C-alpha cells in the first residue's frame, strides 16, 4: 500500500488529500526545513530533533538519514512499531517515545522540534494547545527551532474532523479520526509569538514557496526560540 488519504469533513463541505510514498513529501519537507532553519546535519556532535508526531515514521526517518539524532514520538504503538521496523531495516539509529504532547517530558533538550502533516490542534479546548506550545518551548535548547505544519484554511472552501484509515497486510484496520482546531494565519502567529517564539518564515508548500493566505495549500511556520537572560 503506497497510497494513503486524509479526509476533512466540515458540516457542508469536504476535502480529500492524496499522499503517495513515491512523492517523497517527507524528504522534501525535511530538505526545506534544513535549508530554511540553517541546521547543519554534518555538525558534530549531531543536533537533536524531536518529531513530536512521527506518524508512520517517514519524516522522522528522513531527519535521521541526514545524520541528525532523532527521537520519534507518537501515541499509537502500531505507528511507532512501524517506524522501528523501517529504521531497523535501513540500519538507522532512532529513539522512540510514546507520550502525550500535553505532558511530554524529557531529560534532554532539542535543537529542532517538528510537528508535521497537520498533527496539531486535536484537543478539547484552545487552552490545551497553548499548553503544548509552552511545553515545546521548554524542551528546546537556546535558539532552538519549532516547525509547525498546518493546513491553510482557504483550501477547505472552528473545528473540522480529519479522518485517516490504515490497513495492515492481513487487512487489520487502524482508524485515526480527530477534531482539528483550524487556525487562521493571524491566530497561528499569535499562538507562537505569545508562546516564547519568533516566527522566521512561513511557506505555502514543502518546497518552500512563499505563503499566500488566499492560495497556498500549506501553512508551515518556522519559528525560533526568543532569547532569555
Amino acid at each position: 500500500a503506497r497510497e494513503w488519504f486524509e479526509e476533512w469533513f466540515d458540516h457542508p463541505l469536504y476535502l480529500k488529500v492524496y499522499h503517495h510514498r513515491d512523492a517523497e513529501e517527507a524528504e522534501r519537507c525535511v530538505r526545506t526545513i534544513l535549508d530554511l532553519t540553517g541546521i547543519d546535519p554534518a555538525w558534530q556532535p549531531p543536533h537533536s530533533v524531536l518529531d513530536i508526531a512521527c506518524g508512520a515514521g517517514r519524516h522522522a526517518l528522513s531527519f535521521a538519514r541526514t545524520g541528525l539524532r532523532v527521537t520519534a514520538n507518537d501515541l499509537s504503538p502500531y505507528l511507532l512499531d512501524q517506524a522501528r521496523k523501517q529504521a531497523k531495516a535501513e540500519g538507522i539509529n532512532m529513539e522512540f517515545s510514546r507520550q502525550d504532547m500535553r505532558t511530554i517530558r524529557f531529560e534532554r533538550r532539542f535543537d529542532l522540534i517538528a510537528q508535521l502533516f497537520s498533527s496539531f490542534g486535536y484537543f478539547e479546548t484552545d487552552q490545551e494547545d497553548r499548553d503544548v506550545i509552552a511545553n515545546i518551548a521548554s524542551l528546546l535548547n537556546p535558539g532552538g527551532w519549532y516547525v509547525l505544519d498546518l493546513i491553510n484554511p482557504v483550501q477547505l472552501k472552528r473545528h473540522v474532523t480529519k479522518k485517516i484509515t490504515l490497513h495492515e497486510a492481513n487487512g487489520r484496520k487502524h482508524s485515526f479520526t480527530e477534531s482539528v482546531r483550524i487556525y487562521s494565519p493571524a491566530e497561528a502567529f499569535s499562538l507562537l509569538e505569545s508562546g516564547g517564539f519568533a516566527v522566521e518564515r512561513v511557506v505555502g508548500d514543502y518546497e518552500g514557496s512563499p505563503f499566500d493566505e488566499a492560495t497556498s495549500p500549506r501553512m508551515m511556520l518556522l519559528a525560533r526560540l526568543l532569547v532569555s537572560r
